[PDB]
């Protein structure tokens, strides 16, 4: 199932970042500095359980769920959420819900490559990364 998504990936594009932070409200000096950050994301299971690291020079994050199990999830820029991850036509789909607002981080797996869509309103970024060895 998520096996294909397992191991160490690092950002290598970036499309409507700013779009995306700026809809959830970071302030401008916050996504300046997320505008020039390459975090790498590592994504490791343990039976049922993943846990989804994201690592860089100015925040760190790091999660742990059962797919289609719903978590609480503090955010990088600091929302309380209620979050699910499924698998839903091949994607890793997660989808986090706070006052009556919605969000998806939606990935994909396209020639190797792990694609990160991130919606927020009418926002959509796309981020890309690569496997690390
Ligand atoms: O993992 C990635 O590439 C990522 F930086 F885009 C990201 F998903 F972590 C994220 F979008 F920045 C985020 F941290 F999750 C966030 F949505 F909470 C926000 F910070 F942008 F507000
Ligand atoms: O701090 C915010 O609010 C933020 F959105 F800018 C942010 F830290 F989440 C980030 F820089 F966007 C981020 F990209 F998510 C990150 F730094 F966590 C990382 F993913 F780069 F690690």
């Amino acid at each position: 199932m998520v096996d294909a998504f397992l191991g160490t990936w690092k950002l290598v594009d970036s499309k409507n970042f700013d779009d995306y932070m700026k809809s959830l409200g970071v302030g401008f000096a916050t996504r300046q500095v997320a505008s020039m950050t390459k975090p790498t994301t590592i994504i490791e299971k343990n039976g049922d359980i993943l846990t989804l690291k994201t690592h860089s020079t100015f925040k760190n994050t790091e999660i742990s769920f059962k797919l289609g199990v719903e978590f609480d999830e503090t955010t990088a820029d600091d929302r309380k959420v209620k979050s699910i991850v499924t698998l839903d036509g091949g994607k890793l789909v997660h989808l986090q819900k706070w006052d009556g607002q919605e969000t998806t981080l939606v990935r994909e797996l396209i020639d190797g490559k792990l694609i990160l869509t991130l919606t927020h309103g009418t926002a959509v970024c796309t981020r890309t990364y690569e496997k690390e060895a």
